[PDB]
């Protein structure tokens, strides 16, 4: 069996992508955030306090037949976001661009931040990462990819998230009309349970290229791309007039600068960030002063290869018993 369902950007940053998901019977259409560096299935739903709903669409468990809740059975999320959620969990129908999967785990969110609750246009998440970070207890559950595995042509997944526009999320199968070139595909490891790389370098603008090993995740439910001081201080050395900010906690940039390009490796391969792609624009309305979509992972612990650097490749998710992660130009 195979899936495939468009994802649209939130808002006219790239910030987030929400993608339809059919939950319940009959469906309920919530609009979710994949995110393949966490491993859970939440929503906003028909428990969540009244007051931390504004403008979400709701799961209601109760107008599902195939809703079944599970005895006993919590879940409770912080992300590096500083955002929470918690709630308790029930087994339904899910199906994703055509894609079917029966008794997987719904959490059903009680309470959700205000970060949330700010947040109209998500009405969830769907975790894409490996099932050893699912939070549910005291049953650990599988995510929706690990439950279709065994049903999918091909026990891979594939990321082409589009810049300014809308995008692919196909389950089982490789377009492979959505790319050029060959793919590149490199080891990943799934020690901390997610999808680890190993990135061979880069290079900034029409610099040389710096052999050099960085450790990461490919994560779609991050915005932008945080790596080392090292590279990033290299990145923003080359935009006149950047420079670090600590009242807006990060590179800022004159909006009326030029970006140059950022180079990553995979293997022998490289894939080239448009500069343009790098602008988040200003700090505030009106303001002169604009966010840099480059970053640094000192404070996270952890290199993160987010939106801005996997929607400029096709991206593929190798669930296979060897999982690898596949890069392509598009
Ligand atoms: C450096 S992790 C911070 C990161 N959250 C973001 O990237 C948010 C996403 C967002 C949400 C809602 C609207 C707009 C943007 O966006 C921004 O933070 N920004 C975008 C706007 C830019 N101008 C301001 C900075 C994060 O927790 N992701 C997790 C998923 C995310 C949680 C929040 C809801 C949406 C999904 C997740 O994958 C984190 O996995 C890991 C985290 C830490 N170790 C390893 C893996």
């Amino acid at each position: 069996s195979t899936g495939s369902a468009t994802t649209t950007p939130i808002d006219s940053l790239d910030d987030a992508y929400i993608t339809p998901v059919q939950i319940g019977t009959p469906a309920q259409t919530l609009n979710l955030d994949f995110d393949t560096g966490s491993s859970d299935l939440w929503v906003f739903s028909s428990e969540t306090t009244a007051s931390e709903v504004d403008g979400q669409t709701i799961y209601t468990p109760s107008k599902s037949t195939t809703a079944k809740l599970l005895s006993g059975a919590t879940w409770s999320i912080s992300y590096g976001d500083g955002s929470s959620s918690s709630g308790d969990v029930y087994t339904d129908t899910v199906s994703v661009g055509g894609l079917t999967v029966t008794g997987q785990a719904v959490e059903s969110a009680k309470k959700v931040s205000s970060s949330f609750t700010e947040d109209s246009t998500i009405d969830g998440l769907l975790g894409l990462a490996f099932s050893t970070l699912n939070t549910v207890s005291p049953t650990q559950q599988k995510t929706f990819f690990d439950n279709a595995k065994a049903s999918l042509d091909s026990p891979v997944f594939t990321a082409d998230l589009g810049y300014h526009a809308p995008g692919t999320y196909n389950f089982g199968f490789i377009d492979t009309t959505a790319y050029t070139g060959s793919i590149t595909y490199t080891a990943v490891s799934t020690k901390q349970g997610f999808w680890e790389w190993t990135s061979t370098g880069y290079a900034v603008g029409s610099g040389t290229f710096k052999s050099t090993s960085i450790d990461g995740i490919a994560d779609t439910g991050t915005t932008l791309l945080y790596l080392p001081a090292t590279v990033v201080s290299a990145y923003w050395a080359q935009v006149s007039g950047a420079k670090s900010s600590s009242s807006v906690g990060g590179y800022v940039f004159p909006c009326s600068a030029t970006l140059p390009s950022f180079t990553f490796g995979v293997g022998s391969a490289r894939i080239v960030i448009p500069g343009d792609y790098i602008d988040f624009g200003p700090i505030s309305t009106g303001s002169s002063s604009c966010f840099g979509g480059i970053q640094s992972s000192a404070g996270i612990g952890i290199n993160i290869f987010g939106d801005v650097a996997l929607k400029a490749a096709f991206v593929v998710f190798n669930g296979a018993t060897t999982p690898t992660l596949g890069f392509a130009s598009k």
